[PDB]
């Protein structure tokens, strides 16, 4: 049984023209383009030559460069248009109309594949390792999370999801049961401000998923954390989604994040590295019944 | 009566443009140059400045070569008259207008949040079982595409008509349902198609009905879902409701997630599907009072 | 004294160019946009005068068909470019530059100002009295609301504010103290969803600013309730706002909405009537002490 | 060290275009056009299909008058050759992505968020002082357009550092501070420059903290207001920052709101401006315990 969702943010389950173009590498993107425009060229081109209103127009190349010329709206008066033909002046119409749809969905979606921004959401960096540990009174999960670009992106939001197996009173199988892992949506506090990179902090509580589990009994629990942060680009007020995973391996008991702080100059180096201080081994549960 | 939102989610001067369907909405553009061509080319022929122009067919030509930007300088402009060189003005300032009117319509009628989330489905079905004592209705969204939803959201409403104790009448009662409101759990990440869970509790609408009055009742839960397609800008939405028809009681999910392979096959086929299980024939309020005792 | 908020919703209160170009006419629009081409035409025009690479040019006018031919990209062929001069040929490349983000510009107001929803916000409509009265054995007040076009605008939420003068324990004076009016937020049932015109209900509650103030009380006192109701369009995801007040004696007691609804057909005619039954002239305090 | 954002709310390949300033985007844009003229005149010399043309300087008028199709017919094309029909096709596909790329960029630049919340302006100062016997942290914001915002809708953040009971120092803590997030109060109907008041209870940081710990505190409150444009579809936004010395403490703001003739006059001159009243010099924290025993 492997995870759900890996740490880049690639889902390990199987199964708009514009969203299937900004997915296209400029090899194939700059391709569907030429085609597009060639095959109303060639379309248009060859009603030219059914209706041989033309100038000096000898083969099959002569017409093209006129619906080029005419569509492109380019026209040098080598070839130009005269009076004989019905067909031939609303066909024109036609063209120039369809010349301007067509043109508009390229730019359109040429628009869409470069303002797409996917882009900024490759410096939003998570912590590697998500760690449990005490912090005033209460057992916490934490995990950092920052941009490593300065300038961008620093309005956010952060939420978790927790999919583990489970099954009811009732006897139903539920495979990816998620429940929403509380990283500070009552308060307001799950809406970050990322400055520098912030330790995120899950509090232990009674609603928590991990509140009966001590130190003992969590490498034995087979649990996965998923982690969904969005936010706004500074430049652009278009927003982006990153995400990362934490199996229950990848969370460390007794560990504390190493302070990535030190003008600011932020070390980038230690942002994933983390160490363990004496912490309590036991689940926030009994720890809270022993505090009372 | 009928009900208000399909299962599709479609419901029962810009605006109206971009509401029709393209085969009309091009029909419409080509008229709408036309009548700019016919009246520019006319003001043409008004004002006989022109070149090789000899009938009313010529003036034609000229004006969408003018208004098109094309000029193949057979029909060139002189000098002679103030008219015609203002006119060219005038007309090619309005030969924008119309242009954005077109693209506006383009850039819209594409990126309407319908059609975002086409690939968004809702299952055919509601379901009402009974979830770790508590009795839920349950009903399945999932997406088809790969490309995920960001701040994907469910939320659903009861249309039901309802009297107060004092007499007074609601013939369309509007109740939200909550289908995980208070926790954050209505914030869907939305990848294998979830089954997403109204737990009848007090709160719900759906308190005091049992099995042999939900068919007899009359009502219509819609459910609406609303994120952002990852690689636009622009919102997705997507739309459904479960007619009281619609509402199997009694009945679960035929799960859809399988191991196969270091990966997880979802069957879309069984996406819809439900299976009858055990289930009290009580409302979660008579449920709740014989626990209670 | 008089309103904060007017019905149709102006504020009485005195103090981006794609905003201001919104707000004209297509009178003035159309101008505005005449205007720009011109004053570059003009411009561009001048500097070909200044630079006299020319063909066929003779006055004033002359350079003028050309500036135009050129920035508009027709190009006759009657004055075509020559290659005598360094100072021709570069500024043919700044102009269809330039040409370029003018031209821009203007199409971009020129969507702005046709893409605007202000139009769908008119049908929007709100009752023009909120009542008053008992409901399911609370005190509650409400006013109807909905959209006189049924195709469009749907999805909706409400929220209302209230607008009193307030004075503070330590005496300091707050002319226009607004305070929310839960119209349904907790629970989501401000999520609208207009079907048909639906009545919004405020339960008179220990939080409602309304608790304590009875029938008599009512005249009495110098409140107003401000109304926002805001909607998404149906054909496009562009959504508008839509404003209405409630001034103290614009509020009736013992008074309760006429049914609109009677296939579903909507009688809009009974949309601002209203009529009073049997209903407790006690504030939702007394009543609720008297209740236990 | 330094604040992170400025009064005016601002911080200390696409994106990289549209971050610029106006004037290089023009520049950069100039140079980019002219690369793609010179890339492809080049290409058509490479070429020698062409008429008219003598040097180097006669491709260039060419390939500018065929991506920017203006095409004057002094020079044309001919049939004889493959290569040069062919080109012009990957020319005139090209010159449409360039285009793209700029009008991309003017749409962007133009219509982002913080430059369409320009009017709206938020005070000088945070004041601290007494409201019905709570200890309150308040600013002021405040449009100067008619415009009005849809959805506004306030936030801020305090970035002080705190140390754990277990050791555990947090350089650069950040806890919200609500300003009527949990009622809806924080959704603004902002015409009047309104007052937005932090109630320092329980939850707030600025709980245990009094008039001489005040100056000696090192912290930041950040501000943040985002809605909607009501004319156009995209979103406005306005930061600003309160660094600890313009949180003046036992201050009030100077009322904005006067009766004019049928109207109600607003001074922005007083927008700013604030007075101090007799306030106590405890913690929000200690006036709670001297008014509980
Ligand atoms: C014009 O310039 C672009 C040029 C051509 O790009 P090309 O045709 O090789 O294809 C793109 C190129 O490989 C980029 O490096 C990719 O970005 P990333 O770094 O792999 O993400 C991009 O993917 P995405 O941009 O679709 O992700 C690809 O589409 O690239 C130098
Ligand atoms: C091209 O067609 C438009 C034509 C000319 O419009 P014109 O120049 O007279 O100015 C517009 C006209 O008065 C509209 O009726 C107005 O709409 P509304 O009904 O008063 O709101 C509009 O205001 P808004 O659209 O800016 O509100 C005005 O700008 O109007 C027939
Ligand atoms: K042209
Ligand atoms: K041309
Ligand atoms: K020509
Ligand atoms: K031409």
């Amino acid at each position: 049984i492997q995870r759900y969702v890996r740490k880049d943010g690639k889902c390990n389950v199987h199964h708009d023209i514009f969203t299937t173009l900004v997915d296209l590498k400029w090899r194939f993107n700059l391709l569907i383009f030429v085609m597009v425009y060639t095959v109303t060229w060639l379309f248009f081109g060859m009603i030219w030559w059914l209706i041989a209103c033309v100038t000096n127009l000898n083969g099959f190349v002569s017409a093209f460069l006129f619906s080029i010329e005419t569509e492109t709206t380019i026209g040098y008066g080598y070839r130009v248009i005269t009076d004989k033909c019905p067909e031939g002046i609303i066909l024109l119409l036609i063209q120039s109309v369809l010349g301007s749809i067509v043109n508009a969905f390229m730019v359109g979606c040429m628009f869409v594949k470069i303002s797409q921004p996917k882009k900024a959401a490759e410096t939003l960096v998570f912590s590697t390792h998500a760690v449990i540990s005490m912090r005033d009174g209460k057992l916490c999960l934490m995990f950092r999370v920052g941009d490593l670009r300065n300038s961008h992106i620093v309005e956010a939001s952060i939420r978790a999801k927790l999919i583990k197996s489970k099954q009811t009173s009732e006897g139903e199988f539920i495979p990816l049961n998620q429940t929403d892992i509380n990283v500070g949506y009552y308060t307001g506090d799950d809406r970050l401000f990322l400055v520098s990179p912030l330790i995120i902090s899950h509090e232990i509580n009674q609603q928590s998923p991990f509140w009966e589990i001590s130190k003992a009994q969590l490498p034995k629990e087979e649990l996965e954390i998923v982690v969904i942060l969005e936010g706004m680009v500074e430049a652009t007020g278009m927003t982006c989604q990153a995400r990362s995973s934490y199996i229950t391996s990848e969370i460390l008991w007794g560990y504390r994040f190493t302070p990535v702080l030190t003008f600011y100059e932020v070390d980038y180096n230690s942002f994933h590295e983390t160490y363990e201080t004496s912490t309590p081994s036991l689940s926030a549960k009994e720890l809270a019944e022993l505090a009372n």
